[PDB]
Protein backbone atom coordinates (compact mmCIF):
# COMPACT_ATOMS: atom_id res chain seq x y z
CA UNK A 1 0.00 0.00 0.00
CA UNK A 2 1.56 3.30 -0.84
CA UNK A 3 2.13 6.22 1.35
CA UNK A 4 1.18 9.95 1.57
CA UNK A 5 2.96 12.84 2.93
CA UNK A 6 1.98 15.95 4.44
CA UNK A 7 3.65 19.38 5.10
CA UNK A 8 2.66 20.64 8.85
CA UNK A 9 3.47 22.45 11.61
CA UNK A 10 2.59 21.40 15.74
CA UNK A 11 1.48 23.66 18.51
CA UNK A 12 0.95 22.14 21.70
CA UNK A 13 -3.27 22.25 23.30
CA UNK A 14 -1.92 25.51 25.07
CA UNK A 15 -0.45 27.10 21.62
CA UNK A 16 3.26 26.58 22.28
CA UNK A 17 5.07 26.29 19.07
CA UNK A 18 7.73 23.51 18.17
CA UNK A 19 11.24 24.42 17.87
CA UNK A 20 15.25 22.48 17.01
CA UNK A 21 17.01 23.04 20.26
CA UNK A 22 20.37 21.46 19.14
CA UNK A 23 20.45 18.12 16.56
CA UNK A 24 19.14 15.83 19.32
CA UNK A 25 16.04 18.15 20.61
CA UNK A 26 13.12 19.49 20.40
CA UNK A 27 11.49 22.48 22.94
CA UNK A 28 7.81 23.93 22.76
CA UNK A 29 7.30 27.71 23.63
CA UNK A 30 5.26 30.48 23.00
CA UNK A 31 6.81 32.14 19.87
CA UNK A 32 6.72 35.97 18.93
CA UNK A 33 5.28 36.69 15.78
CA UNK A 34 8.30 37.65 13.74
CA UNK A 35 10.08 34.55 15.00
CA UNK A 36 7.42 32.06 13.78
CA UNK A 37 9.44 30.96 10.98
CA UNK A 38 11.12 29.60 13.73
CA UNK A 39 8.52 26.63 14.30
CA UNK A 40 9.73 23.18 12.98
CA UNK A 41 7.90 21.73 9.63
CA UNK A 42 7.29 17.89 9.75
CA UNK A 43 6.95 15.93 6.99
CA UNK A 44 3.84 13.37 8.62
CA UNK A 45 3.84 9.86 6.99
CA UNK A 46 0.99 7.66 6.42
CA UNK A 47 -0.83 4.94 4.19
CA UNK A 48 -3.03 6.17 1.69
CA UNK A 49 -6.55 5.28 2.17
CA UNK A 50 -6.63 5.50 6.06
CA UNK A 51 -8.44 8.96 6.51
CA UNK A 52 -11.35 7.06 8.16
CA UNK A 53 -10.25 5.24 10.54
CA UNK A 54 -10.07 6.02 14.00
CA UNK A 55 -6.40 5.41 14.54
CA UNK A 56 -4.01 6.33 11.87
CA UNK A 57 -0.08 5.22 12.22
CA UNK A 58 1.93 8.08 11.01
CA UNK A 59 5.63 8.75 11.08
CA UNK A 60 6.93 12.48 11.68
CA UNK A 61 10.06 13.16 9.51
CA UNK A 62 11.63 17.13 9.75
CA UNK A 63 15.08 18.42 8.45
CA UNK A 64 13.73 18.06 4.68
CA UNK A 65 13.78 13.97 5.87
CA UNK A 66 17.09 14.03 7.79
CA UNK A 67 15.65 12.95 10.57
CA UNK A 68 12.50 10.83 12.27
CA UNK A 69 10.94 11.35 16.00
CA UNK A 70 11.58 7.84 17.10
CA UNK A 71 11.13 5.61 20.22
CA UNK A 72 13.30 3.96 22.12
CA UNK A 73 14.31 2.93 25.54
CA UNK A 74 16.40 4.85 27.46
CA UNK A 75 17.76 3.51 31.06
CA UNK A 76 14.67 1.15 30.62
CA UNK A 77 12.05 3.63 30.17
CA UNK A 78 10.31 5.20 26.65
CA UNK A 79 12.18 8.20 25.08
CA UNK A 80 11.74 10.34 22.73
CA UNK A 81 14.57 10.76 20.42
CA UNK A 82 15.76 12.64 16.91
CA UNK A 83 17.42 9.66 14.88
CA UNK A 84 19.22 10.58 11.70
CA UNK A 85 18.60 8.39 8.23
CA UNK A 86 19.61 8.62 4.35
CA UNK A 87 16.83 11.22 3.26
CA UNK A 88 16.56 8.84 -0.30
CA UNK A 89 15.02 6.21 1.47
CA UNK A 90 12.17 7.91 3.59
CA UNK A 91 9.28 7.55 3.71
CA UNK A 92 9.14 3.95 3.69
CA UNK A 93 6.53 1.88 2.64
CA UNK A 94 6.73 -0.19 6.07
CA UNK A 95 8.07 2.20 8.67
CA UNK A 96 10.31 1.00 11.42
CA UNK A 97 7.76 0.74 14.62
CA UNK A 98 10.26 3.09 16.63
CA UNK A 99 9.27 5.89 14.04
CA UNK A 100 5.60 5.01 14.18
CA UNK A 101 3.03 6.59 16.18
CA UNK A 102 -0.97 5.55 16.39
CA UNK A 103 -2.43 9.71 15.17
CA UNK A 104 -6.03 9.68 17.32
CA UNK A 105 -8.12 12.91 16.83
CA UNK A 106 -9.87 13.60 20.09
CA UNK A 107 -12.24 16.38 20.62
CA UNK A 108 -10.88 18.34 17.86
CA UNK A 109 -7.05 17.23 18.83
CA UNK A 110 -4.32 15.58 17.81
CA UNK A 111 -2.92 12.72 20.44
CA UNK A 112 0.39 10.89 19.00
CA UNK A 113 0.75 7.12 20.83
CA UNK A 114 4.09 5.23 20.46
CA UNK A 115 2.97 2.08 18.57
CA UNK A 116 6.59 0.90 19.73
CA UNK A 117 5.28 1.54 23.47
CA UNK A 118 1.68 1.32 23.89
CA UNK A 119 0.11 4.21 26.46
CA UNK A 120 2.99 6.57 26.02
CA UNK A 121 2.13 9.94 24.30
CA UNK A 122 4.41 13.20 22.32
CA UNK A 123 4.20 15.37 25.17
CA UNK A 124 5.36 18.79 26.68
CA UNK A 125 5.61 20.31 30.05
CA UNK A 126 3.20 23.70 30.55
CA UNK A 127 6.53 25.66 31.49
CA UNK A 128 8.18 27.54 28.27
CA UNK A 129 11.08 26.39 26.95
CA UNK A 130 10.93 22.88 27.77
CA UNK A 131 12.14 19.67 25.88
CA UNK A 132 9.27 18.06 23.77
CA UNK A 133 9.26 13.84 25.74
CA UNK A 134 7.71 10.68 25.66
CA UNK A 135 4.76 10.37 29.01
CA UNK A 136 2.96 7.65 30.43
CA UNK A 137 0.31 9.79 31.85
CA UNK A 138 -2.26 11.86 30.32
CA UNK A 139 -4.93 14.12 32.59
CA UNK A 140 -2.20 16.15 34.29
CA UNK A 141 0.07 19.14 34.29
CA UNK A 142 1.52 17.23 31.17
CA UNK A 143 -0.16 17.94 27.77
CA UNK A 144 -0.70 15.50 24.83
CA UNK A 145 -2.67 16.75 23.00
CA UNK A 146 -2.30 19.14 19.57
CA UNK A 147 -3.25 20.78 15.99
CA UNK A 148 -2.03 20.88 13.27
CA UNK A 149 -1.72 23.69 10.51
CA UNK A 150 -0.66 22.03 7.22
CA UNK A 151 2.19 24.08 5.17
CA UNK A 152 1.71 21.83 1.66
C1 LIG B 1 4.62 6.04 6.66
C2 LIG B 1 4.11 4.76 7.36
C3 LIG B 1 3.58 4.83 8.67
C4 LIG B 1 3.12 3.68 9.33
C5 LIG B 1 3.25 2.46 8.65
C6 LIG B 1 3.77 2.40 7.36
C7 LIG B 1 4.23 3.53 6.69
N1 LIG B 1 3.77 1.09 6.85
C8 LIG B 1 3.27 0.25 7.77
O1 LIG B 1 3.17 -0.96 7.66
C9 LIG B 1 2.76 1.04 8.98
C10 LIG B 1 1.25 0.98 8.84
C11 LIG B 1 0.38 -0.20 8.94
N2 LIG B 1 -0.78 0.24 8.72
N3 LIG B 1 -0.78 1.56 8.46
C12 LIG B 1 0.44 2.00 8.52
C13 LIG B 1 3.31 0.55 10.34
C14 LIG B 1 2.45 0.32 11.42
C15 LIG B 1 2.95 -0.19 12.62
C16 LIG B 1 2.08 -0.40 13.79
C17 LIG B 1 1.32 0.68 14.24
C18 LIG B 1 0.50 0.54 15.36
C19 LIG B 1 0.48 -0.66 16.06
C20 LIG B 1 -0.38 -0.80 17.29
O2 LIG B 1 -0.12 -1.69 18.09
O3 LIG B 1 -1.40 0.03 17.48
C21 LIG B 1 1.24 -1.76 15.61
C22 LIG B 1 2.07 -1.63 14.50
C23 LIG B 1 2.78 -2.86 13.98
O4 LIG B 1 2.56 -3.27 12.85
O5 LIG B 1 3.61 -3.54 14.76
C24 LIG B 1 4.33 -0.42 12.76
C25 LIG B 1 5.19 -0.24 11.69
C26 LIG B 1 4.68 0.27 10.48
O6 LIG B 1 5.57 0.49 9.42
Amino acid sequence: APVRSLNCTLRDSQQKSLVMSGPYELKALHLQGQDMEQQVVFSMSFVQGEESNDKIPVALGLKEKNLYLSCVLKDDKPTLQLESVDPKNYPKKKMEKRFVFNKIEINNKLEFESAQFPNWYISTSQAENMPVFLGGTKGGQDITDFTMQFVS
